[PDB]
């Protein structure tokens, strides 16, 4: 079976029909890949099931040791959930027309020549392309996203929050994925700060959710 | 001087005043950096002197560090010749970080998208191998063995063969084996490019377009295959 320890999700399509999600799912849970129909975050601990207010950076679930290749399928780049997980986890955004590849070869070929611009930069005007760190035929998904340190890993956020609840809880999963860490508050209150975050309600500085786009498509630290 | 040991080519802008090229050229400059003003090409030897792939000249054992620089990805011919060569493309940005940080940075969070495929209909990645300290240019490029690496092409092309020059070029810098002649047909092969002539009846090898090259610069892969 090609797909043998992989997990799949499928973001999109951005254009109308650009791909058939369903047929290309179903070729590969006939082949043995596993699609994980929310997207990545199975493969993570839920960060919120505490319904915590002080978060440490995400974690790999025991699950993920059962797989050792993840994919996010896209017509093309785009910022949709799946998408922006997928670039915060370094997991590659590839073309439908790898699994094809991938058939026509009868094996898991090299994703490269179907690896998909990371997204637009409206900082700096331009597309961007991913970097993705190589599967290694020796870890699970688990060993490659404990020993992963993000762009974001050590710095300490502050997210000041007092529907568009949600939107806020995905910009500091997106952080924390990242390889940050995330303290919820409603003030500053004298605190410690690496770099505050609002969606736009005194000594870090302070950015918006823009910001952690730049930095998910850049895969760096844009402060710097 | 930060940029002593690289080699920049500058293209574009592509979009009117994207960035303020002549200010960048002369900051590299003043900075220890090696301007190429036709681009990379002098890093290799001319090959139009049927020869086989492109080595690096000496003159690259000099550096060790290269990169074609522009606002965003295009099909100029300095860009395209970047993504033969494998020489990062990066957005000027990079520069003035290098800059602000007074040593040459991961060029990594600056890295272009390596173009627009028409034939998956979707912008793609650059994928660079990283540029080891310890090698000089020279080394990186005589080691390097492109996607086209064996592939025996045909270009039958009988001032605007310049143009057709360019492709050949390509073919080579991805690592092909490439024989020129005006027509075939006995003869070898396992590709034929033609620009648009129509190539000769029939044939042992595909035909293919100069667009087959492009796609094969854009995704760094073999494309028939
Ligand atoms: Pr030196
Ligand atoms: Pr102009
Ligand atoms: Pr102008």
């Amino acid at each position: 079976l090609i797909f043998d320890d992989c997990v799949f999700a499928f973001s999109g399509p951005v254009h109308e029909d650009a791909y058939d999600r369903s047929a290309l799912e179903t070729v590969v849970q006939d082949h043995g890949g596993l699609v994980l129909d929310t997207g990545l975050r199975p493969l993570f601990n839920d960060p919120f099931k505490s319904k915590q207010k002080k978060l440490r950076h995400l974690k790999p679930q025991k699950r993920s040791k059962s797989w050792n290749q993840a994919f996010v399928v896209s017509d093309t780049f785009s910022r949709k959930v799946k998408y922006l997980e997928a670039l915060a986890f370094n997991i590659p955004c590839v073309h439908p027309q790898f699994i094809k590849q991938c058939l026509k070869m009868n094996r898991v070929v090299d994703f490269s020549p179907y690896l998909l611009a990371s997204g637009y930069s409206h900082r700096l005007d331009c597309t961007l392309s991913q970097r993705i760190e190589p599967f290694d035929t020796t870890d699970s998904l688990y060993d490659r996203l404990l020993a992963r340190k993000g762009p974001l890993f050590g710095k300490k956020i502050l997210f000041i929050i007092p529907e568009q609840g949600q939107k806020a809880l995905a910009h500091v999963y997106h952080a924390l994925a990242l390889g940050a860490d995330v303290e919820i508050r409603p003030n500053v209150a004298h605190l410690e700060c690496d770099l505050i975050l609002t969606m736009d309600g005194t000594n870090c500085p302070v950015v918006d959710p823009e910001w952690i786009v730049e930095c998910l498509i850049s895969q760096s630290d844009i402060s710097t």
